């Protein structure tokens, strides 16, 4: 299943320079940014999605991260898988690891309010992650095989909701800057 779906969104801050390239190809280039987020992905998410990517430019500063990133509806939730990041001490609710696609994940969940999301700028919303234990290479075929993380967050309690909205292989990233390129089907 091809990717049909463009993620472009910032908060205004800096430069975010996204490139649309073909099929599930993008690129980003950003400095001194606010909060954004870019990529290719599905319009619909799905709970037995195996994504894959290639990752060939990964030169993030700051908190800058390459990641499964997606919601649901009915709860309102962010996820996020993050395989590699620039500089990020990661931190909260900590609810043990998952091991998928040769790594290690921890599992954490937050909670914002006052915060943007898909519905609105002023939102509370839980969030869902699984960090990798060790930043990811990249530059070679990649998969997340998302059903093992919808499991291991399930296992500990951590539903997703019922509606599935956009599922994007992202650069995002908070006050960072870098440069990006990947590739996702
Ligand atoms: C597991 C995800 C995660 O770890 N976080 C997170 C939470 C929500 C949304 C995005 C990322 C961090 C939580 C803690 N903050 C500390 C920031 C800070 C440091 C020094 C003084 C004042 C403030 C940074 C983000
Ligand atoms: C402290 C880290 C941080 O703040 N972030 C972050 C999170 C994970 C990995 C790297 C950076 C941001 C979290 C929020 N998203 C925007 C959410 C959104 C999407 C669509 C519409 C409205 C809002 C951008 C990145
Ligand atoms: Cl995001
Ligand atoms: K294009
Ligand atoms: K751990």
């Amino acid at each position: 299943m091809s990717t049909d779906y463009w993620l472009n969104f910032t908060d205004g801050g800096g430069i975010v320079n996204a490139v649309n390239g073909s099929g599930g190809n993008y690129s980003v280039n950003w400095s001194n940014t606010g909060s954004f987020v870019v990529g290719k992905g599905w319009t619909t998410g799905s709970p037995f999605r195996t994504i894959n990517y290639n990752a060939g430019v990964w030169a993030p500063n700051g908190w800058g991260a390459l990641a499964l990133v997606g919601w649901t509806r009915s709860p309102l939730i962010a996820y996020y898988v993050v395989d590699s990041w620039g500089t990020a001490r990661w931190t909260g609710t900590y609810k043990g690891t998952v091991k998928s696609d040769g790594g290690t994940y921890d599992i954490y969940t937050t909670t914002r309010y006052n915060a943007p999301s898909i519905d609105g700028d002023r939102t509370t919303f839980t969030q869902y992650w699984s960090v990798r234990q060790s930043k990811r290479p990249t530059g070679s075929n990649a998969t997340i095989t998302f059903s093992n993380h919808v499991n291991a967050w399930k296992s500990h309690g951590m539903n997703l909701g019922s509606n599935w909205a956009y599922q994007v292989m992202a650069t995002a990233g908070y006050q960072s800057s870098g440069s990006s390129n990947v590739t996702v089907w």
